[PDB]
């Protein structure tokens, strides 16, 4: 029995119309064109012989408006003249002489661990694929990015407003990925330098495991539900010793509790038991806990909220 | 260690610009507007009191051009006047008086079991999400569709050409989904009537399991590779008794064999052993065989082909 859950991304068209290619010297990557600004990773300025220890302040001062080439390829092709440049943290803000006529309503936000967002993967300013990820507790994502993908963007959508939350920068040794928010800060403790870096421990996202257990109940799969309960405070002490995030309830989780009649604390107890082993049973076709679906995913995809 | 694989859909913008809402009486669902034609499921003509045994021939003859309302909501809003109507299998072909100015280059094709395609889920003519599925051996997909989603479309893309392959029609009792190709045939033995239907057995897609094992090797995970080999003919006899599809090699699989230096027949042997149990080990974080990634997915996402 299929749960009705899939990895569901936002439709990408509004963001596709904002992707451009940015070239500086021998480096090329993607940028995001909104109004008269093009955002891109600052390492586009870095020659390959300096990627391990760039002096971005000196690289910035070495630039002229003539140093940057910006091109839009699809739909409404254009070469965009750069008329100013500035650095914000790990991003460049290029000012261009044409305002993007397809600029959507937008904001910039930071995404938190456990929350999902959609990514538009792009190469040479051309969108090639879209996928959804959850921000991990260690501020990486389990993405799919190759050389040339930097400047690919991640976003959520509220109504017609696009909330841009991620610009892709790097791949870590364990195959995960990280990038910057549009305030220019890297997620986590990462730096935009080509050196090996400490990656913090990942953890199971407890709130998302709870969501998935609710999805199981909504599909008639409830063998793991017992009268037994663990309080949020007690579960959270356990979580710290067992590589789980501390649980913080939300209205979205509460809606699942009301619909199913199963209390959060019943599922916190179930998690503690299931973490020790599923005893040969499956939940929604899985023999391990799943944390890649959010309470909102379950509310939207199964309950049609 | 993350494999670098995600469920990767095509960018959806070109298809978003083709989605419309179609209403006939009390029924509303989605349609696809290409050139001067709008395709939609024929059950838009059916009143709720007849969904279990519609007489579609009589329903069709009962229609006039005045029976259909077609509306485009996003981007370039429009009410489209219907000037003709016809039925092709389980689809209606409505002729409208305006050609869609955003019609992409396109073809219609049928997708085969094991192959992946992208879906644009829509409600009331408004795109709401995108996801990717593989056509199952029993001609269902494991999608995410609710009331109002019929007429949502699935497609692949070759260069700039969109190959439309699926129009959504129904949900089966086990939570999976099916629909029609654009020749109007339903996938499988299904009928577009609101009655319970025999669903054929699903099977593991052997070629996709092979692909995933190659993805594991490309990530340094090869504990399951031994000198032992099973021939394609021998594996295929085994597959018939063990709920696997028969294996048919392709150039895409051969590219993985060349890159890794591991023969297909080594992985056919591994599958037979792994099907009996993983012995407490994991492959790419999983304790069961994975068949939801294609050889092309692995070539593109990991090898950048
Ligand atoms: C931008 O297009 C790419 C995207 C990468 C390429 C492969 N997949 C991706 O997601 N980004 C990079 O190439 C960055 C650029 C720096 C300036 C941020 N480099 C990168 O990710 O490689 C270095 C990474 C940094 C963390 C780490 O562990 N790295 C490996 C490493 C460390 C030290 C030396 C070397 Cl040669 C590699
Ligand atoms: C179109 O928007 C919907 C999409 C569905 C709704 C829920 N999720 C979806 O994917 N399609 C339908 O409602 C179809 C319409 C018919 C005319 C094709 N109906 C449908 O899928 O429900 C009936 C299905 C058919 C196979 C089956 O097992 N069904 C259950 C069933 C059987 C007999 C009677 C009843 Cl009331 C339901
Ligand atoms: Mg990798
Ligand atoms: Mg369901």
């Amino acid at each position: 029995h299929h749960s009705g859950l899939v990895k569901m991304s936002h439709p990408s068209g509004d963001v596709e119309a904002c992707m451009v290619q940015v070239t500086c010297g021998s480096m090329t990557l993607n940028g995001l064109w909104l109004d008269n600004t093009v955002w891109c990773p600052r390492h586009v300025m870095c020659p390959a012989d300096q990627l391990s220890d760039p002096n971005y302040d000196a690289l910035l001062i070495s630039m002229t408006n003539h140093s940057f080439s910006v091109q839009k390829h699809i739909g409404a092709p254009a070469n965009l003249r750069v008329v100013g440049h500035a650095m914000q943290g790990t991003l460049l803000k290029l000012t261009v002489d044409v305002a993007n006529p397809s600029t959507p309503a937008y904001t910039f936000t930071t995404v938190k661990p456990g929350a999902a967002f959609s990514v538009l993967a792009c190469y040479n300013g051309r969108p090639t694929g879209t996928f959804t990820v959850v921000m991990r507790p260690n501020y990486t994502i389990k993405g799919s990015f190759l050389c040339g993908s930097c400047g690919s963007v991640g976003y959520t959508k509220e109504g017609s407003v696009i909330n841009f939350c991620y610009m892709h920068q790097m791949e870590l040794a364990n195959g995960t990925h990280t990038g910057s928010a549009f305030d220019g800060t890297m997620y986590g403790a990462f730096m935009d330098k080509q050196v090996h870096q400490v990656q913090l421990t990942d953890k199971y996202c407890s709130v998302n495991v709870v969501a998935w257990l609710y999805a199981a109940i909504l599909n008639g799969c409830a063998w793991f539900v017992k009268p037994n309960r663990t309080s949020v405070v007690s579960f959270n002490e356990w979580a710290l010793a067992n590589q789980f995030t501390e649980f913080v309830g939300t209205q979205s989780v509460d809606m699942l509790a009301v619909k199913t009649g199963v209390a959060i604390e019943q599922l916190l107890y179930a998690i503690q038991q299931l973490y020790t082993g599923f005893q040969g049973k499956q939940i929604l076709g899985s023999t391990m806990l799943e944390d890649e679906f959010t309470p909102e995913d379950v509310n939207m995809q199964i309950m049609g909220v």
